[PDB]
């Protein structure tokens, strides 16, 4: 009934890849309790930084990316949800479904990658666990391994970033395309389709 009608929780980071030096690691930021909190009030005080988030709700956990001023993710981790700041939730400023795609306003502190223009199809995915994974690009939206992994080590790793050699956001990782359990190529959300979406 309407008086007892609850509110879906808000995105909250809890962590991120950092990428800023030699060596490519997870970080934990929030713990479990405290993303719980975080996701019903939408209130996160926690210092960002970087440009590759850990994000969770209450059911799900994945990535999200800034480019462009702007932190992506994917629809079918995020829904409508709105994100924890330090002044409450922030609302989506962009929401796609038919492109898996969302985003909000980038947060404090975070850093946003540069859309690539290099044309280069050597790219690299970044996963949740801080692989980077070579992936050469065999169309406007796919991928494929050079070693091919069982999808166990790429679940969660949506809404992270597919590189090129020069760092550049070429695209926004979306689904993979899985033979008998293994991960032979995978989807992105090309980054002009973010741009045009902005
Ligand atoms: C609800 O509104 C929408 C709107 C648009 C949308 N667009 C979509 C393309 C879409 O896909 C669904 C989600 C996406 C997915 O799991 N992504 C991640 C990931 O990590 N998620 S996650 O864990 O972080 C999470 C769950 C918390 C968030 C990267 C993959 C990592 C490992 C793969 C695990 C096995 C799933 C294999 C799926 N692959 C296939 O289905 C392909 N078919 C075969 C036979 O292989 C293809 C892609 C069909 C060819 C697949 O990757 N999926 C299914 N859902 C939606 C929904
Ligand atoms: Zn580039």
């Amino acid at each position: 009934h309407m008086a007892s009608m609850k509110k879906k929780g808000s995105v909250v980071i809890v962590g991120r890849i950092n990428l800023s030096g030699d060596t490519a690691y997870a970080q934990q930021t929030r713990g479990e309790e405290g993303c719980q909190e975080t996701s019903q009030t939408g209130r996160d005080k926690n210092q960002v930084e970087g440009e590759v988030q850990i994000v969770s709700t209450a059911t799900q956990t994945f990535l999200a990316t800034s480019i462009n001023g702007v932190l992506w993710t994917v629809y079918h981790g995020a829904g409508t949800r709105t994100i924890a700041s330090p002044k409450g939730p922030v609302t989506q400023m962009y929401t796609n479904v038919d492109k898996d795609l969302v985003g909000w306003q980038a947060p404090q502190g975070s850093r946003s990658l540069t859309p690539c223009t290099c044309g280069s199809s050597d790219l690299y995915l970044v996963t949740r666990h801080a692989d980077v994974i070579p992936v050469r690009r065999r169309g406007d939206s796919r991928g494929s391994l050079l070693s091919p992994r069982p999808i166990s080590y790429l679940k969660g790793s949506s809404g992270g970033p597919l590189l090129c050699p020069a760092g550049h956001a070429v695209g926004i990782f979306r689904a993979a395309v899985s033979t008998r359990g293994v991960a032979k190529a995978v989807a992105f959300i090309p980054v002009e389709s973010l741009e045009t979406t902005m």
